[PDB]
Parts: C-alpha cells; structure tokens; sequence
C-alpha cells in the first residue's frame, strides 16, 4: 500500500483505490495503473521533473529503501494477475529488486523528488508507474 500526497491530490495504484478515492476522483488510467483523488489537506511530497534513471524505492516487504537503476517509461507487457489481464501496461519503468502484492504504493524518488510508485515486479523485478509527465499535479 502507499500513496503520493502532492498539493490537494492523492496518487494511488488504481487497483488499490478505495470507495472514497472513486467518490472524489480527479483522473484515472487503467493502462498506467494510476488513480488520483482530491484531498482536504495539502500534502508534502514534491514531483520530480527529469529523465533520471537512478533513484531509491521503498520496499514494504523488507522495511527497506533500496537504491536502483531503472529503465525509461515504456509499454512493457504485464502478465495476467488478479487485477489486470495480460496487456501492455504503459508508462512503466523496470528495475532489479524484490516486490509482492503488498509492495505496490511504495515511492521511487530521485534527486529531484518523487518519480513514481511500485506497480510491478517478481523474480527480482519491480515495476514503477511513472508520474513525472503529469505536470498538472503541481497546480490547481
Ligand atoms: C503479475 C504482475 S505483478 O507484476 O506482480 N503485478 C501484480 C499487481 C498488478 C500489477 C500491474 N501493474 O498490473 C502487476
Ligand atoms: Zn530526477
């Protein structure tokens, strides 16, 4: 579990969104596994605006932050899971590292701020839903 809290937005994995998220919806995209809902209080996270390929992510199944090298956001094929059928998840970055359901939500961050959240992984893999192209998260 986990979210990004930037401005009056809460960024979560679409597959983990609650009823309150859907009832206060700003934007959602199934192909990216992302959903954004509105918040009453202002958040403290800042979004990175960059093309970094090295950063650090939080792994809840280890209680640890790990430094990683990651690929650029791409259309990577994701295996059928209980949440989506086999399809091209878009805007996805891969790195070598542990992940278990449970781990989706953990933040990946670079020197500029938050880059994205955990969304894929297994066999020493860990996918990250990028958010750096969502410029509107910084305004309204
Ligand atoms: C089987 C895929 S996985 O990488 O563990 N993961 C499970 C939860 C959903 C993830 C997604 N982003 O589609 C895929
Ligand atoms: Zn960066």
């Amino acid at each position: 579990s986990g979210a990004i809290y930037v401005g009056n937005y809460r960024v979560v994995n679409r597959h983990l969104a609650t009823h309150n998220d859907w009832a206060n919806l700003v934007w959602e995209d199934s192909s990216r596994d992302l959903l954004v809902s509105s918040t009453t209080a202002q958040g403290c996270d800042t979004i990175a605006r960059c093309d970094c390929q090295t950063g650090v992510y939080y792994c809840s199944s280890r209680r640890k932050h790990y430094p990683v090298s990651f690929s650029k956001p791409s259309l990577i094929f994701v295996e059928a899971s209980e949440y989506y059928p086999a399809r091209y998840q878009s805007h996805l970055m891969l790195a070598v590292g542990h992940s278990e359901p449970g781990d989706c939500g953990g933040i990946l961050r670079c020197q500029h701020g938050v880059v994205g959240i955990v969304s894929t992984g297994g066999n020493g893999l860990v996918g990250f839903a990028d958010v750096r192209d969502l410029l509107w998260l910084d305004e309204e």
